[PDB]
Formats: C-alpha cells, structure tokens, sequence
C-alpha cells in the first residue's frame, strides 16, 4: 500500500479521506478510529479493554458515536444552548479517536490533542464547535480528539471491582496510549503531544498531569478554565458510593450498602438512557453527581495533596480564565430571576437572596462578609453591579481563583507558566449582552472558527482568532506562545511568574497584562473566608 | 474721632495698626481684643463672662496670649513640630479676638472667622500658619480669629455647677456674639459670618451649627477634617467625671465622686501648668484626655442623635479630608516603629502588630477583618503597602470617614454640600518623603503663605494657594466655590449630592472629580465591622 490515506495501526489498518476546511484549504481525516472494545454488558462501568484486532481495510470516513448522556432542551432550539448538544447518535459503544493531519503532511510535527468537557456529564469530540480542519490548516500541527464515557456510565464508583470508578479517565488514559503508538504514521511525534481542553476537559488535562499512569504519555498541557483544585472537580469515595446506591435506589435496584455486587449487576441491565436521567438529586450551583474520584490507580491522593507536596509533571502550563464565568451556570440554575432576555437587572433585595442560594453551606457570619467583598460600595443599589457580582462570586470560587492556584504552584515549583485573562465577547454573540464573556467563550477562537466564510465574523476577528489560534499553537510546539517577532526578549505575554503573577488579556485591540486576575477576591475564598469560618464555628 | 484704626465697640473703643502683608498689601489689624473676663480664680473651669467696661482707648496692636497648653518637643526644635508650638508668652487670661480688615476698607462685606484646634489640647490663633494679613488682602474678606480654653482648663466635666463642661465652646459661643455685635464697625456683616476650622477646629465649628446656643450667630460652615461624628470629639459624661477625678488624683487632690465641691476647689488653686501636664493617662491613637461633652446647655444630646434626628442648621457646607490623615497620629503615637527618618516601611509582621496595638477594642474576628481589607492583595507583604495600609485604617476610622458622614447627612436633608480630597504635597515640605500629604497640610494654603516671597513655595504653589484661597472666600460670600466663568453651568466643583457623594480633588493640574472618598472603607467602619463585631459577641 502506497496510499497516503490508508494506515496501518497496531491492531489493523484504517482509511481515510480529505475534505475542504471552511477557509478553503485541504486536510487529511480519520474519523472514529476505535482506541478500545465497546464497554457494554459485563464491561460498563469498567476499565476499557484495547479493541480487538481487526482484518482488511477499515472505513474511518465519518464521525463517530457521542457517548450516553443527557441533552439540553430547557432553551428549545436556541442557537447558544444546542452548540453544546450531541450532533452523532448517542451510544453506549462511543470509545473511538479522531485524527486530522494537514496537507501537505509533515514528516514528523507537533501533536495537539483535544479533550472536551461537559462538567463530566455531557459533551463528545464530534461538535462543531471543536472542527480540528481549521486548527490543522493554519497551524500546521496534527490535531487529535477523543471520546470518554461521561456521568455515571463513565464515573460511577463504588469500590467494588465491578465499579472502582474513573472509567473516563482511563478511557482518556488509553487512548493517550494509542495516541504515543500510532501518531507517527499520520505524521506526528509521540513525545511532542500537547493536552488541551475546557471545563471538565481541563480538569482532565490537569489530573493526566498528576497521575502515575499517564505521566510519560504526553509533553505540555494547556488549561482553558479549569483546574483540579476547583470544588466540582472531585467527590469523596464516602458520597460517590452514596451517589451510585441513590442512584440504585432512583432506578428500581438494590440500594444496601451490605450488598455492592447485586447493586452495579441490576445496574448493569438497565437502559443506558434511564440510568443517566436519575443522576440528578438536591445538588448546589456548579456542582456535578458523578466525576473523578481518587480511585487508587489513576490517583492515589486528593490533588490538593498532589500540588502541596509538588507531585506533578515538570511541565510548562498556558492556562486562564473568562471574565464572566458565572453568568452560564446562575442562568440554568436559578432560573426564575436572571432569566433570558436582554436588559435583565438584579434589585438589592433580589443580590441577598442570591447569595444564600448560591452558598447555601456557609454559616451567615460568612454572607454577609460575601456581600461585602462582592458589592459595590460607590452605588451599592445600583441594579447593574448586583447582577454582575453574581458572576463575580460564582466565577471566582468555582472557577478563575482555582486556576488562579494550580497555576501557582507549577510557577512556583519552577514551571514556566502562560496565565491568560479572556475578555472578547463576539458580535455575533447569541445571548443577551449582560452576559458578557461566558464560560467557553474562547473555543470558537481557538479552534478557528471565524475562519469560516458561511458565518458573519468581523474581519478583525478573524485576525483575533488566528493571533490565539498561533500562541496556542506555538507553545505545543515550543513551550512558549510568543512569536518569534518579540520572543527573543520583553514577550507579549510574560511568563506567569510565582511572585509576579502576570497575565496577557486576550482581547481585540489589547496586549494589556495585569497581574492575576482578581488576587484580592482569590485571597477572599482561598485564605480569609476560611479562616473567618472556622473563627465563627 | 474721625480715625480709622480706632473703633468704639460696646465695651469701649480699641485703637488698631496698619501692617504690610507678606505679598506687600496693606491691612489694618486689631490684635487681642478682649471678648470675655479673664477665666482667673472663682472663674476657672466656668462659663465666660462678658469683659467689663473699659474707660479711654485700648491698644490692641500686638498678638494676644495663648491659652495654657503643653508643648511639643518630641521632635526639638524641628521646623515640622514648631509650627503648632504657641508663639506668644502662654496665659490663663488668653480670651481675646482678633480682627484684620483689608484696606481700603469695606462699607459691609463678608466674614471669615477661623477657630484654630489642637486636639482640644493646644493651639492658638497667634500661630504663623494663621495668618489673616494674606487671605484677607487677597480675597477681600473681613478675617477674624479667636482663642478659646483648651485642655482641662477649657473642657473639664464633673456635672457640677463649677465645672459643668464646655468652657472652651462657650468662649467660642461668646466670641460669636461679640462678632454680631461688633464687626460692622469693622466693616464686616454679622449676617455674612462664615466659620472655618481644622481638626478641633471642624469639630467645633460643626458643635455650632448643632448647639441651640450658637445658632444664630453665623452663616455658613467651612470644615476640614473634622467632624462631630468624630471618635475623639466627645466624651461619655460618665467618663468626663472620671478623667476630672482621675486628673484630681494625678494632681493630689480630693479624688472621691462623693465630695465633688472638694475636688474642683483643689484643682483651682493648683498651677495651670502642673494641671495640664497630669491629663494624659492610658489613652490610645487619636483620642484625647479633655474634649466637648453633651452639658445640657451647647447640646443636650449626642451629635449621632442630632445628625440622624436632623436638628442641624439649614445650611451650605464646604468640608473634605487629606489623604494621608492617619500618619501625623502613628507617628507621635507607636514611636519605635515609622520613624521621622526618609524611607522608613513596614514589614509584614509589624504590620499585624500594628492593628492590635492601632484598634486595642476590637476582638480579633475583627482584626483580620481589618487586615483583609487593609492589605494589597496584588502583593501583600509589600513594605511600602503595609506603611501606607497605617495610616488609612486610621485616617480613615478617626478622620476621612466621620467627614462623609456628616457632609451625606448635609446632603441628603437638602442642604448643598462641597466636598474635597486635598492631595497636594508641598516641594518644600519639611516632613519625609512617605508622609505624603498629611492632616493639616491644607492649612499654608488656604491663608496665602506661599504669597510669602521670604518663603520658597514654587510659582505653581502660588497659584494653587490663590486658587483654594478663592474657593474658600467666595464660598463664604455666594455659598457657592465656583469662579463666575463657569459658576453659570457645569461647575469645576460639583455640589456633594446625598446618591452622587461627589468630591473635588484639589491638587496641582488635576481638576479630576470622583464619588466618595474612600466610600468601600467608610461602608466598612461604618456598616460591615460593626455588625461583624455583634455577630461575633
Ligand atoms: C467507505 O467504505 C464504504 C464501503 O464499506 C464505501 O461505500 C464508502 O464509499 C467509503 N467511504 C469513504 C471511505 O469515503
Ligand atoms: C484601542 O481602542 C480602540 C479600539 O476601537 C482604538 O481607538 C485603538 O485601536 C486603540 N486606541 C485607544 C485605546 O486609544
Ligand atoms: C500703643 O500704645 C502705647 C502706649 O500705651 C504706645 O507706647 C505704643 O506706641 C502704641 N503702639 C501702637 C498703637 O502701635
Ligand atoms: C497633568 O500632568 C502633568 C503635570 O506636570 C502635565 O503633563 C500636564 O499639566 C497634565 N497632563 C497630563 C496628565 O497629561
Ligand atoms: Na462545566
Ligand atoms: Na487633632
């Protein structure tokens, strides 16, 4: 075989096909490469097996199956709210890998591999959101994706052998696996992959950094608001066995703690579908039923344990945050005020019921030092600061002081780090305008999408797309976004410093750097809060 | 007589002098005028009586005597220090007023009187910074000082009728009066009386346009940090007895609250001297042994009741803060640490120690309250931060804050009110560098000495002093700072409004207006830490 388009992997040979990137240029794809066997029946709930080898020519022409999961509807078919639904049939057989090299195809290049995120209970590689054409093309680097099995069909643990839980990590795990095996016959290097994601997907690049097992299976990470320090990002082994015999108890099946071994079987025969609609009982704002856990294989401490002692990948980092994070979450949540439409507002009143809502587990000697910190004190009525302070305290507790921390500590460990603050909201931005720059705002951009013609975006977005699209690539390549131009000395974006904490906002006509962001309200919930909490109970 | 420099007040008649002001401008001066009996003997401790009679013509051509005080020599003969220190032979006969009318003399105009303060401790109205030759000639005002009793001598409380307490207020209140009645021989109008004063001297100004007694006397209020909302402007009546007996006791006198007739006979016939030097015990940051007390006469109840219950003359209002207010203070107070060298800074540790010893009554849930907000998060152990940090948490507790109060309350009970933010530091400022701009800076400005020529105030100086000179004077003139070019529209200094709080920075070339000052503090002090401080006991 001569044929540019088929390849031989280890467990049998693939063919591909080239298509059109929207910008016009040609790339080489393989969709729905299997990295491992189908985890149903007697295998849910499971590690992954590798696939088993097949015979002849296999077809990876189209995109593969989404993982089980639930879909968006609250917002009917709202343009925002169904960029994030599941475009492939959803299946429980959905373990595959895509890969995308550029033409022409390099000999050996820089690897970027895509993990996505839905709070680790939605979300597949097959969005249009994430289209690996337009980052392949204009880069040139060899952009991969991956499929992991989400919410409890992915994270369900027990202890038992039978459900010993991180199932999507491992998942992950193998397929960077697959990825350090056969990336050189697309033309990538196996020591040169770069993991990035968002949401889930950078909580997920983080925790490939801590554990043992997938430490020498990639190169650099990129972080894009997340980190595994954040309070969504894992669940006590005591709960998550609490989550699953709920969840038990919701579908009909034997919920006793004395028996484990009837519970995950009776599990095992229920409908994938119905299996995950249950998962969802009295939890808080940002806060998800079934995630990471520490299993003992994949992560056999607490990450806050792992990044006080120092045990982590000697790596370079490029992470940060989104100016409004909040905003996407308080909309779902919360649902009667802050609704969707234009114009919305926040009454004094209307803020002091928020923050006892939003914080529901902090004492009251605790709310108002929250008020206090997160009004503004020059027009503290003002309708306009009220709602935008609820943002502020979800986004920065749930997300932007997270980051803020891993961060830290990798600069402080003598990691050199690329700290980033998000400010460019679209013009064609679908929701209303109080909403600002939401949380995963920035994937458009990095994936090249303003690239597309058939969609309305500014000519200096189009610029402003491929400027990140180059610092996001360059550091996979290079450990460093600066360009050449100016990387030889005062960057762009200095490095994120331990003690200078420097950050590059990402904007439109900005190279402003800070430092940050929003140290004080990061000192707030990190050392003060805390403190206060424990001198009032 | 058809002179000029001899006036007949009802008293009998004065004989005054020409003198040349420092710019070269001729005013007439009556210097040492007596308004009252001399306070000697049976008359110690009482209210003032009105001076008898006197046959023939007076001399009042030189500076009266200043009050019994103590003086500072902490700092020798240190140019810095020496400015407060009294510059006429000190006295218990010091009640006298004086008088300075620019020439040619004016048929009837407007008066500016200065009531000067020490902390209620010292001062004088003899004092070079005081000086009346400079604002009067220049801005065409009839300027008046007077000298009122200060420290026990003027402000002892035992509620008996010997000592019933605000001695040094009623001297003032009496010196008003003799101003409405004589001043218009002068060629003032005793309709168009403006007071103006700093520290003790806005805090008395402002127990003026409380007290029943004094309403009427006056026009207009100018006030400069200080206000009777002020920490350290009153005292409890139940503490004024003890500070009286304790002052008693130091002095060896009859000490018990039994015999009350005993203790103030044995404190009249003791020295001055002896007297004021034995006032000062435990006392912390910006508090003082012997102050104004609600008598029943000035005021017959606290200030906080009259301000929130509204009984407060209908009147404009010019006040406002410096921006270093607290350093002044934590430099005489806390010595060791935050000496009068350049370049002195803060460790982070002093610091914490700091606020102990900076807020003793505070129950340390408070404490890190205060060190939370009162440290720059950006870099937090920053030594110039954790210096300046000082002087804010006490600028703006016993200072800046109480400033705000007073002038919303002002506001907001559809009084015009102007507020300023003085952050202008002389080149020639004798203090060190970090001080900045501190409490009473102000003061050379708004008297005209750096019209001085023997004085080395740049010609930019020169200019800002005519220009807060001008804001001042035609205030107490129009009721309104603003110049004729644009007084008609959109005024250089916008009105303090009760929602807007807006102030005007008075510095070299910035005319910048902003809301506040320091509105997050103030809501703190005022709002947060005391319900922090209940929640917590
Ligand atoms: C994939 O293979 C099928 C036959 O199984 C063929 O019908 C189809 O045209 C192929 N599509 C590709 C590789 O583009
Ligand atoms: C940045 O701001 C605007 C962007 O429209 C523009 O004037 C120019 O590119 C820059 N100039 C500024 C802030 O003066
Ligand atoms: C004040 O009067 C005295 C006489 O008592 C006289 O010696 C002195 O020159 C006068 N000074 C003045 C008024 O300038
Ligand atoms: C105010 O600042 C300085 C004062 O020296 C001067 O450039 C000018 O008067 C003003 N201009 C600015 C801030 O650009
Ligand atoms: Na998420
Ligand atoms: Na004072």
């Amino acid at each position: 075989d001569n044929d540019p388009l088929v390849v031989n992997t280890d467990k049998g040979r693939i063919r591909g096909i080239t298509v059109d990137a929207p910008s016009g240029k040609k790339v080489d794809v393989w969709l729905g490469i299997p990295y491992a066997q189908p985890p149903v029946g007697p295998l849910r709930f499971r590690h992954p097996r590798p696939a088993e080898k097949w015979t002849g020519v296999l077809n990876t022409t189209t995109p593969p199956n989404s993982c089980v999961q639930i879909v968006d509807t609250v917002f009917g078919d709202f343009p925002g709210a169904t960029m994030w639904n599941p475009n492939t049939p959803l299946s429980e057989d959905c373990l595959y890998i895509n890969v995308v090299a550029p033409r022409p195809r390099p000999k050996n290049a820089a690897v970027m591999l895509w993990i996505f995120g839905g709070g680790f209970y939605s979300g597949t590689a097959t969005l249009d959101v994430y289209d690996h054409r337009a980052l392949a093309s204009e880069e040139n680097v060899i952009v991969v994706s991956l499929q992991y099995r989400v919410a409890s069909l992915g994270f369900l643990f027990l202890g038992t052998p039978e459900a010993p839980g991180n199932a999507g990590l491992f998942d992950q795990n193998l397929a960077l696996r697959w990825v350090r095996d056969n990336i050189h016959r697309f033309g990538g290097d196996p020591s040169r992959v770069t993991l990035f994601g968002e949401s889930a997907g950078a909580v997920s690049v983080s925790l490939h950094l801590l554990s043992a097992l997938s430490r020498d299976l990639f190169q650099r990470a990129i972080l894009q608001s997340g980190s595994p320090t954040a309070p969504w990002a894992l669940v006590s082994r005591e709960e998550a066995t609490l989550r699953a015999l709920r969840l038990a108890e919701a579908v009909g099946c034997p919920h006793e703690p004395s028996k484990l071994s009837d519970a995950v079987e009776c599990l095992r025969g229920k409908d994938p579908h119905v299996l995950v609609n249950n998962e969802w009982g009295t939890l808080g704002i940002c806060e998800f039923p079934f995630v990471p856990v520490v299993d003992g294989a994949f992560l056999d401490e607490t990450p806050q344990r792992s990044l006080a002692s120092g045990r982590f990948k000697k790596t370079e980092i490029l992470t940060g945050s989104n100016t409004e994070e909040g905003y996407y979450f308080i909309i779902y949540y919360l649902t009667e005020l802050l609704r969707k439409e234009e114009g919305v507002t926040v009454t004094r009143e209307e803020f002091l019921q928020a923050v006892r809502e939003l914080n529901p587990y902090v004492n009251g000697a605790a709310r108002q030092a929250i008020v206090f910190e997160y009004t503004d004190w020059t027009e503290p009525d003002n309708p306009n600061s009220n709602r935008d302070a609820l943002d502020k305290m979800v986004g920065d507790y749930h997300f932007t002081c997270n980051v803020n921390e891993f961060a830290q500590r990798y600069a402080e460990e003598g990691n050199n780090v690329y700290m980033y603050l998000y400010t460019h909201r679209s013009k064609g931005n679908p929701w209303p305008r109080w909403t600002g720059v939401m949380h995963g705002d920035e994937i458009n951009y990095v994936f090249g999408e303003p690239l597309n013609p058939t969609l309305g975006y500014t000519e200096d977005e189009k610029d402003f797309s491929r400027k990140i699209m180059r610092y996001w690539s360059n550091f996979a390549k290079t450990g460093n976004p600066n360009p050449n131009t100016a990387s030889s000395e005062f960057p762009e974006w200095p490095k994120h410093t331990a003690h200078g904490r420097h950050y590059l906002e990402l904007g439109l006509n900005t190279s402003f750097v800070g430092r940050g962001p929003r140290l004080r309200q990061c000192a707030f919930w990190k050392k003060y809060l805390p403190q206060l909490v424990a001198a009032t109970s």
